[PDB]
């Protein structure tokens, strides 16, 4: 078995063996990389996503949402509250604003320390989820609006037609912002890409330990877990690595710069934090292995996890017996 120990492993494919996505995938898995619940992928250098970024301040960030935590340094849940609409060379400016930007430090190791220590003392503002692209329609390999749909896959692998669309979402990011610990909608893989400016820090657990991380978060989290058999679908939950090794929760932790794709794998359980100011790219992905972790995936139906149109044909699809009771929670 290829990769057993689940380490995040780090590729650098070469312009040849960037040209065809679903091949490289595939022999990112045939290496072991999806034991690890995620892997680095570092373009080959004659590789770019744009010419420059220099034309990108009058990007609209329409909800930035404040990212308040209640709860103890390493066990926190964090809600979202709407702010007023503002462009990405305001919320640039914000970010850099002696209020919000990152503090001196040494070194990766320093700044992740001062995160843990100190994230729940602060509200950052986070410009999530913003429908669009900064690929340019000219990039051909890895242009994250021009993959192959998840819609098409279905199709391809199971003969059925069905309505949905699937495009990239933009985040920009500030010191502290934060993705609390959550698999993909219906276990999907994921890519992201770091446009621009300060890393982003991952955590992630092995996709045959998720069980662990979602029984550690039943117990941490207990109120919550009665409201709701899959409450990390509601995506507020956070627990530090200092809290998971207490746990002896298996996991690993990467640190990603400008320039660099990761890749998330069905179920693979991930967490982490921005260094300062960024822009990200991401959307969801599926290839054949995915299809049997859709089947199987964990549903919110309390109400609160609200998800994309298109994830109705998913779930009436591979989980008709789900659909009913998971739509009543959409409705
Ligand atoms: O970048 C972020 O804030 C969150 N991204 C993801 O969880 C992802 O790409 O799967
Ligand atoms: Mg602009
Ligand atoms: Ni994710
Ligand atoms: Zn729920």
């Amino acid at each position: 078995a290829q990769n057993p120990n689940c380490n995040i492993m780090i590729f650098h494919p070469t312009k040849e063996e960037f040209n065809d996505f679903d091949k490289y995938i595939a022999y990112m898995e045939s290496q072991g990389a999806h034991r690890a619940g995620l892997a680095k992928i570092i373009p080959p250098k004659e590789w770019k996503a744009r010419e420059t970024y220099d034309n990108i301040s009058e990007i609209l960030i329409a909800t930035p949402l404040q990212q308040v935590a209640s709860g103890r340094a390493g066990v926190f849940t964090q809600y979202h509250k709407k702010k007023k609409a503002m462009t990405v060379g305001e919320y640039r400016h914000l970010a850099n604003s002696k209020k919000y930007q990152t503090p001196p430090h040494q070194n990766f190791e320093d700044l992740e320390r001062k995160y843990w220590k100190n994230r729940i003392y602060n509200s950052p503002i986070y410009g999530a989820d913003i429908s669009g692209s900064l690929f340019d329609e000219n990039t051909k390999q890895w242009n994250l609006g021009h993959l192959g749909t998840i819609q098409d896959l279905l199709e391809k692998e199971c003969g059925v037609v069905i309505e949905g669309v699937n495009t990239p979402y933009l985040y920009f990011g500030m010191w502290k912002t934060t993705f609390a610990w959550h698999t993909e909608d219906m276990d999907l893989y994921s890519i992201n890409y770091l446009h621009l400016g300060e890393p982003k820090t991952w955590y992630v657990v092995p996709p045959e330990h998720g069980q662990r991380l979602e029984r550690l978060a039943r117990e941490l989290f207990p109120g919550s877990s009665r409201g709701c058999g899959a409450f990390l679908r509601h995506k507020v939950a956070l627990i530090s690595p200092t809290v998971l090794k207490e746990n002896g929760i298996p996991f690993n932790r990467i640190t990603q710069e400008a320039g660099e794709f990761m890749v998330t794998f069905p179920y693979g359980y991930h967490a982490g934090f921005n260094h300062g100011f960024n822009c990200a790219e991401a959307i969801n992905f599926a290839t054949p292995r995915w299809i049997d972790y859709g089947k199987m995936a964990s549903q919110c139906s309390c109400g609160e996890a609200r998800v994309t149109f298109s994830m109705d044909a998913f779930v009436r699809i591979l989980q008709p017996e789900r659909y009913d009771l998971w739509k009543r929670g959409q409705d």
